[PDB]
């Protein structure tokens, strides 16, 4: 037993990271077949990231502008173009350490695992939820632009999200791998809003059936309730409205515990509106909403 | 900015797991060289679990009746032998695969990543510390034994802990790659206490420092303290006693933000009688102690 924050294995996306050099700017790029992929403000001085031009700026530049080092050993850039908010370098030499990939553009309230990386060498790894206004509060300083999010599947690597910028609140903001992003954001240096943050109301309820399934049980009350009673009470505390669809991914967590879905919401809203009383749910004091139903399953499960 | 409980790139670590298997018991090993490490348990049966006299239990086995799987590619055994509470089983193929690496027996209180392995595959990967009381807190099903902690220091994975079992609390027990237990535990399925958890009040501070540096600061009060003083309150809430090589280890904090330790204690203090008044400190609503003053820096910095 025993229930944790955990990131995938990091070793076939390490084997992918290499650092990109543009003028005085370095950040990491992600390399795949015979293409770098990076931010796109690799390009600009601190200046230009206040209102960059970014057509503008890349005409100015050239193959050999753009440095890439994987380890001690310069790649060979032979073409670049941008895609969105994205370049990618095209180089004389496919990455021998190429996993199967795809890439993925994820759904709000999903996860996926960050490996933070430094001008090119991997510095760590831990678990991110895309949050319902499309950022996620993450870990990231200058240098650490071009990390890459992800999820394995047995030997597929899913790369779903690379770091661009941090908002005024702290949060962090980023594109999939065709370089469009999560939410409204844009690639300049500029304040802006991600607006409210709500909660992942189906995450609370898997983890809370994680709790049940390690031993945590205090908080099952007598209760229970409807989806529109349950939602009267979600809108009041900013979660996300629960769904049938909700209800059926949480199928076999119910099944498992013996507790029907309804049943576990009465509790979440007794645990809302009641606060914890200063008791803990898997050594937590607040309800945690970056865990999916299959995060849980594939935890408790085990096995693979 | 932004402060995340990360682990280690795993890479180095995932090319050393391979699946042991003796009778019906299946667990992981450590192949380094031509040596394979594992849990001395993988020779029970469930019945000999409850009171293993493994010297008889090893005396049955011969080098052929451990099979030792990387990937679908099975090793041969050549040599075995039992230290402390684990395995040695000599192959005669040294791993190519094999990093820079020593053995080391971490103090209470370091943090170590852990790469969850269930029967050879690696599953994922978190940090832990190794509480005061020689247990952790991680997660843990049959087949994950033999999973290992470890730091990386730039090339370096400096091994400290192989798992082997779970106590009645749901916490975790093992050993160093020695296979000496952390802690009064012996691998043997009776009832065995880990004694008063105490908390890692120098980790505490350290966060406490964290969360300043990333803009979290209304904790901070008027007051100061002594070192006897604060302790005074550290042992009322099983705290461990403050001495001055914490203070001189928390002194690149206590630098970079202005803030003397004894300042922080004093707000450290006032937190513990208080609580949090339902506020959050770095998105907890407890006080987290499971982030080492390295650990702390590493981070804020963020370079390498």
């Amino acid at each position: 037993s025993g229930f944790r924050k955990m990131a995938f294995p990091s070793g076939k996306v390490e084997g992918c990271m290499v650092q990109v050099t543009c003028g005085t700017t370095t950040l990491n790029g992600l390399w795949l077949d015979d293409v770098v992929y990076c931010p796109r403000h690799v390009i600009c001085t601190s200046e230009d990231m206040l209102n960059p031009n970014y057509e503008d700026l890349l005409i100015r530049k050239s193959n050999h502008n753009f440095l890439v080092q994987a380890g001690n050993v310069q790649l060979r850039v032979i073409g670049h173009s941008m895609q969105n908010c994205v370049l990618k370098l095209k180089v004389d030499t496919a990455n021998p350490k190429t996993p199967k990939y795809k890439f993925v553009r994820i759904q709000p309230g999903q996860t996926f695992s960050v490996l933070a990386c430094y001008n090119g060498s991997p510095s760590g790894v831990y678990q991110c939820a895309m949050r319902p206004n499309f950022t996620i509060k993450g870990s990231f300083l200058n240098g650490l632009c071009g990390s890459v999010g992800f999820n394995i599947d047995y030997d597929c690597v899913s790369f779903c999200y690379m770091h661009h910028m941090e908002l005024p609140t702290g949060v962090h903001a980023g594109t999939d791998l065709e370089g469009n992003f999560y939410g409204p954001f844009v690639d300049r240096q500029t304040a802006q809003a991600a607006g409210t943050d709500t909660t992942i109301t189906v995450n609370v309820l898997a983890w809370l059936y994680a709790a049940v399934i390690n031993g945590d049980r205090w908080f099952l009350n007598r209760f229970t309730t409807t989806l529109n009673d349950f939602n009267l009470v979600a809108m009041k505390y900013n979660y996300e409205p629960l769904t049938q669809d909700h209800v059926d991914i949480l199928g076999p967590l119910s099944a498992q515990t013996g507790i029907a879905v309804l049943d576990m919401c009465a509790s979440l809203k007794e645990l809302l509106q009641n606060g914890m009383n200063g008791r803990t749910i898997l050594g937590s004091a607040l309800l945690e909403d970056e865990f999916t139903p299959f995060d849980v399953v594939r935890q408790c499960s085990g096995v693979t």
